[PDB]
């Protein structure tokens, strides 16, 4: 999963900037 504002949404990929790049967030 990923959070955002402190509310934690389900598993999946979110596209960051470089170097980050496009992360994948299984929890």
């Amino acid at each position: 999963g990923f959070c955002w504002q402190h509310t934690c949404l389900p598993s999946g990929c979110a596209d960051f900037p470089w170097p980050v790049g496009h992360q994948c967030f299984p929890d």
